[PDB]
């Protein structure tokens, strides 16, 4: 659904068509003007950062594994005559429709008997999904993956690509897959009895030399070398695929460009009348196009074990019954062609729709992981109460759409209760300790991180014990639309730390809430604060991120009693464009204000600019008003004359309109 | 007789034994003597038996 | 209907006898007995019993 | 809630017999007993006590 994913984008964000991606890492964000203030009994110290960049790093790598599951049939496409008043295939009108058609008379009785089983095999989501992946593999084919590269680095702990993804050879995305071609046979119209467990599709005119090569590779096993997101492992959809094309199927060309895959999709959707099938495949790919680079070192627990992708079995019986598909189809919603029409016009817009969906999910799974099991709406039972339909199993797209509904605070409506795609809530529901590997840089690591060893020499491979999952992404596109006090994503905020002159700089935060806001605002001001817990004896640093520049309470890496000693004569100025706290006395009052917002994207430590035309909000009415218009100007070549007009020179001629 | 779709591997064994002679050893009430109902039974199933 | 056209005249003649052969009571009776034989199959009968 | 509609007659027959005997109370009973054996697993029973 293009419509619901479009509304997630911010108001200030004005996207263009083309986006020239030339790397496997993008820092999307915005530039804002922060007017910071520090008030005290001595006086006020004002600062101003005119261009403050708040970013979330997003990569094109992520371990996924496809499995073939059984899903509901999508009945949108079949002629409206055979359907009854309630909206199910009234068998008796099917036998009537087949009898009054251009079918062979000896096949009518035997084909009608099979109809009861074969007409309820309508799900082309798996085919469209694979054909969409082939489009983006050939478009962004020049992106590279190095084996010994830095997945994450925060100064203390480092995590390499070798650690998370073993059995991984370095190669380009184009050179990753070597897809073998499945057989594309021609359906004989005079076949005695239809062959079930072999799908048959429709086609307009002649199957081109390149269309054979695309359909051949789409219905085949994906066995990748490099762990890419749009080239993950998928099982063999089918062995053989029939195509009811009276004009013969040309043999396989071998080569094809990304423009030829768009040609193949547009013919397949139009012939089969499968637009709702495409809408399902569009939302599936939106989840599993890009995966987020973790905010903290201990936020890598989400991407340790491979999340399963639920691909519904390829099943289509249109080739055997050409009569039942015509120009008057049955559809539930009137805006059922909107998702395809959006993709054909603006293919590269999927990148923006993808980051909008994963940012919405991973933000909400952040503040869902911090609720006790003894509650009404908890970790296990947040999907059941929200869903008001009848899906087969609460997995895939249902779990991701219900998290988006919680974030935006609106009602998401789909025409069919389809349960296909990636399932994210895997590591959460387990409710056990996860052992993430790490290579150390400094020697004073295991004070900060909950490490397995207490003394570790530099360059050693250690393990961190993560119990509660910290947030993987900070809200950026969904900044101050549905604000919570955990993230504290306000435009205006203030904190009041109360100290007396008798205290020699040392302040104890009994409250946990205002400790989080103090440590966060001090980092905007470019000050390196290092607090020490009095009960346990561990240490926390506000500088625990190089992207957002905020301090969340989950950076403590421990749930206990709150007694944080902060010594305010060991505060060090780290960044540029900073206010100085030289020597405070009395009550401190910190405050900031974010005024304006400008969309910015970075890649390879350089600005990535949006190019091409101005993207519009395509509606169903905007095309069918031109159908209402029809260009009703009678196609008659009316040539109008020009009267020559003489003036002073007479050498040169001058023509007038009347 | 008529049938919906394909006659399963077990449905053949049940219909085969139902249309046969009951020759019991012990005098049970639900296993009394019955003659052979029929020798052959046709099934109009386009999907093979 | 969806019948073979050469069979219509010969099948219609037989209809007078064959359409009045409708009694499946004997088949259902035997199939019900097979259900209960396999369900309560472990019951025993002794020859020299009271 | 399926595409393969050949298995519906078979599925219904088995489901009708099994749904009228569903009970997980005995499994949870033993799982609860295993929890408290591990937790309070340092209690001594002496045979020649009062």
């Amino acid at each position: 659904m293009s419509s619901l994913l479009n509304s997630l984008l911010p108001e200030y964000f004005k996207p263009k068509t083309n986006l020239n991606i030339n790397s496997s890492r993008v820092q999307y964000g915005f530039n804002a003007r922060i007017d910071m203030q520090y008030e005290d009994d001595s006086g006020t110290r004002k600062g101003s950062r005119p261009n403050a960049f708040m970013s979330n790093t997003v990569a094109f790598i992520g371990n996924y594994e496809g499995i073939i599951v059984d899903d509901i049939p999508i009945l949108d496409g079949l002629r409206a005559d055979i359907f009854d008043t309630h909206g199910d295939l009234d068998m008796g009108l099917v036998e009537d429709a087949l009898s009054k058609s251009t079918m062979i008379r000896r096949n009518v009785p035997t084909y009608t008997a099979y109809a009861s089983e074969l007409l309820y095999k309508r799900n082309l989501t798996s085919l469209f999904y694979n054909m969409l992946r082939l489009y983006y593999i050939k478009k962004w084919g020049s992106i590279k993956y190095e084996k010994d590269a830095i997945f994450y680095d925060n100064g203390h702990a480092c995590l390499l690509n070798r650690q998370l993804f073993p059995k991984s050879r370095d190669a380009s995305l184009e050179s990753s897959l070597s897809l073998p071609e499945a057989e594309i046979a021609m359906l004989d119209p005079g076949l005695e009895f239809p062959e079930e467990d072999v799908p048959a599709i429709l086609w307009h005119g002649r199957v081109s030399s390149r269309a054979t090569c695309i359909l051949g590779q789409a219905c085949s096993e994906f066995a990748p070398l490099a762990p890419f997101s749009i080239a993950h492992y998928s099982p063999q959809l089918t062995r053989k695929l029939f195509v009811n094309a009276p004009a013969g199927i040309e043999p396989s060309s071998g080569r094809y460009t990304h423009e030829d895959v768009k040609d193949a999709i547009t013919i397949l959707v139009s012939a089969n009348q499968a637009y709702t099938d495409f809408e399902a495949a569009y939302l599936m790919l939106a989840q599993t196009l890009v995966s987020p680079v973790p905010r903290t070192a201990e936020a890598s627990a989400w991407f340790i074990n491979a999340g399963m992708v639920n691909m519904p079995t390829l099943s289509c019986a249109n080739g055997y019954y050409p009569a039942l598909t015509n120009v008057n189809p049955y559809h539930r919603l009137d805006t059922w062609k909107d998702t395809l029409n959006h993709w054909v016009a603006y293919p590269d817009m999927l990148f923006y729709h993808s980051v909008a969906m994963i940012e919405s999910c991973y933000v909400e799974l952040g503040n869902v992981a911090r609720v006790s099991d003894s509650d009404a709406i908890n970790k296990y039972t947040f999907t059941e109460l929200s869903v008001q339909g009848r899906p087969v199993m609460n997995r895939g797209i249902i779990v991701d759409l219900t998290l988006v509904a919680m974030r935006t605070g609106r009602e998401i409506s789909l025409p069919y209760p389809v349960s296909c795609g990636l399932t994210r809530t895997d590591a959460l529901l387990q409710g056990t300790e996860i052992h993430v590997p790490v290579v150390v840089k400094d020697i004073d690591m295991p004070q900060y991180y909950n490490a397995i060893d207490k003394d570790v020499i530099e360059g050693q491979e250690t393990v961190i014990k993560v119990k509660q999952l910290p947030p993987a992404m900070y809200p950026i596109y969904t900044y101050g639309i549905n604000t919570t006090e955990f993230y504290s994503d306000h435009f205006e905020d203030q904190v009041q730390v109360e100290m007396a002159p008798i205290d020699n700089g040392k302040a104890v935060f009994n409250d946990a809430r205002k400790f989080s806001k103090f440590m966060s605002i001090m980092r905007m001001m470019g000050n390196d604060v290092t607090a020490t817990d009095l009960v346990t004896g561990r240490k926390v640093s506000n500088w625990a991120d190089n992207s957002s520049g905020r301090f969340l309470y989950t950076d403590v890496k421990y749930e206990g009693q709150t007694a944080f000693l902060v010594d305010m004569d060991t505060v060090k100025a780290r960044d540029h464009c900073w206010v100085s706290i030289v020597d405070p006395n009395g009550t401190m009052n910190l405050s900031y204000k974010m005024t304006n917002f400008r969309a910015a994207m970075f890649s390879r430590n350089k600005p990535l600019y949006m190019t091409g035309g101005s993207v519009r909000t395509i509606a169903t009415g905007n095309y069918r008003d031109a159908a209402e218009r029809l260009r009703a100007m009678d196609e008659t070549l009316r040539l109008k004359p020009f009267k020559i007009t003489e003036k002073l020179d007479f050498r040169v001629a001058a023509y007038a309109i009347p």
